[PDB]
């Protein structure tokens, strides 16, 4: 038992982080096979990156992998990422995919500085397409990922911090999550919302681990639930959400809609000085898949 | 900015986990050089382990490292851990030490099943020498660690879960943290307390990241602070604790004792529906070192 914000083991990704330097900018890159992926704003000097990149040669890119120089033999821009072809394939390349995740989906972040991993933590893509990360200067190029058996699905590369202290970035093909652009012009996160299906998953986690105090005898319709959720800035729950909570419903014996009735009363009454899974807030950064993986024992390799 | 419960990168440890099987018990072991460390209760059938172990031969121990059989060529018991000498040194052995940590100190846990890492999370050794882990059947042998530059300091190996859902285990030399013994006889955690110096560190984290609402104009003596802390089941703060909070004090300009005055008023008044670093509870599983590492950029390799 117990329930923790749990990241995937990070070794498969650690073996891919490298330092990319060019001009006076140094950031992190991701070395898979003979390609190094990094944020395009590594490019020298409202920038027009196509124009800035045609002025570069391969030898203006310094790629450090450990104590080993990698030689750049080709480059191209794909959306907001640079792809640097190097003359050596990464022998530690795991099996991998690039995936663009939906809001509400979680992933592990390996924070990196100068190509050296610093820590790993678990995150969610917020409904407003920011992530509440932990990032300092030089963390650009750090990636977020999930692991399925032996395969690393990369889903995030870090680019920028916004004025509110939250973070914005791209999928590994360089497309920003959300409306953000990689310029130093005023931008701000839209209004965020709480990820309802995830809160419900976490309440099921609480029950699996022995916490029941918040349950009730009431029930609710999907429509009536959504009416109360909107009022508390929760995302509407949809039937596919209900279907995804199916397995957790059947393992606990608590119908999804009955669990919606306790969330409703938790929203209306607060938590009255009690805690759930060591939290005094309703947690929304565990997906239904996260709960099942941690409460059943699924491994990866 | 941002502040997350952040584990060390786990790759150095992942390369050391193995499966140890003997009789009908399978658990995790830790392969460093030509020795595999695992919990001694892997031994077959109020057990007397010295008596049970003299009845075993090397070939009763099956050690799986990936798809590769390791051959046991010697064994011995050290406290509550078995040390199995194998005929092959682990080529992925990092630089490492074994360290017995104090209560209040944090570490990363790589949860493992059948020698396969499942997740990594951050923990603290509670004042009552349990850890609030996340562990299922078959996680025994999973280890906890810290990393300093390139060196893995192993500090925990997991053995058992107690009735309250918290966890007990040993240092890597087999000595239990706390009064626990590796028998299936009724045992229970002592009364825990909140780790005061860590709460103060986290409040400094909040200030470094821009949260100030909880500060106040008041101050307090060490003695007067401890009087209020005892009443709220907080550990007494000592002068060495004050000294350790020195650097965080000097970076923020908030004297330790003034930060004690805001903790005092936070304890006496509650948090009034506000949050600190996304928490509605006072967090105590970040050490002063954790805060500095995450809020300044210290890497490892
Ligand atoms: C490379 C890096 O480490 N990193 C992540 C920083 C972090 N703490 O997560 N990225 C950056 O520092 C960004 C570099 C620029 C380079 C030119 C192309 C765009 C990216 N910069 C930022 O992340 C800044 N954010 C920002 O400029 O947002 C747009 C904006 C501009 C002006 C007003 C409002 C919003 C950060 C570093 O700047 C602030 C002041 C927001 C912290
Ligand atoms: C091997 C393993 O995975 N693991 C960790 C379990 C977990 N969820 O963290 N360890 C064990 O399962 C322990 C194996 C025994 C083998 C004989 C030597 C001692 C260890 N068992 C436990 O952890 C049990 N705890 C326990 O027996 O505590 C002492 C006790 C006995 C009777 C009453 C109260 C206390 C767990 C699995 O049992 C309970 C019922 C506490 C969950």
């Amino acid at each position: 038992s117990g329930f923790r914000k749990m990241a995937f083991p990070s070794g498969k990704v650690e073996g891919c982080m490298v330092q990319v330097t060019c001009g006076t900018t140094t950031l992190n890159g991701l070395w898979l096979d003979d390609v190094v992926y990094c944020p395009r704003h590594v490019i020298c000097t409202n920038p027009n990156y196509e124009d800035l990149l045609i002025r570069k040669s391969n030898h203006n890119f310094l790629v450090q992998a450990g104590n080993v120089q990698l030689r750049v033999i080709g480059h191209s821009m794909q959306n907001c990422v640079l792809k640097l072809k190097v003359d050596t394939a990464n022998p530690k390349t795991p099996k991998y995919k690039f995936v663009r995740i939906q809001p509400g989906q979680t992933f592990s972040v390996l924070a990196c500085y100068n190509g050296s991993p610093s820590g790993v933590y678990q995150c969610a893509m917020r409904p407003n397409f920011t992530i509440k990360g932990s990032f300092l200067n030089g963390s650009c190029g750090s990636v977020g990922f999930n692991i399925d058996y032996d395969c690393v699905s990369f889903c995030y590369m870090h680019h920028m911090e916004l004025p509110t202290g939250v973070h914005a970035g791209t999928d590994l093909e360089g497309n920003f999550y959300g409306p953000f652009v990689d310029r130093q012009t005023a931008q701000a996160a839209g209004t965020d919302t709480t990820i309802t299906v995830n809160v419900l998953a976490w309440l099921y986690a609480a029950v699996i681990n022995g916490d029941r105090w918040f349950l009730n005898r009431f029930t609710t319709t999907l429509n009536d639930f959504n009416l109360v959720a909107m009022k508390y800035n929760y995302e509407p729950l949809t039937q596919d959400h209900v279907d995804i909570l199916g397995p957790l419903s059947a393992q606990t014996g608590i119908a999804v809609l009955d669990m919606c009735a306790s969330l409703k009363e938790l929203l209306q009454n607060g938590m009255n000085g009690r805690t759930i899974l060591g939290s005094a807030l309703l947690e929304d950064e565990f997906t239904p898949f996260d709960v099942v993986r941690q409460c059943s024992g699924v491994t990866f390799q």
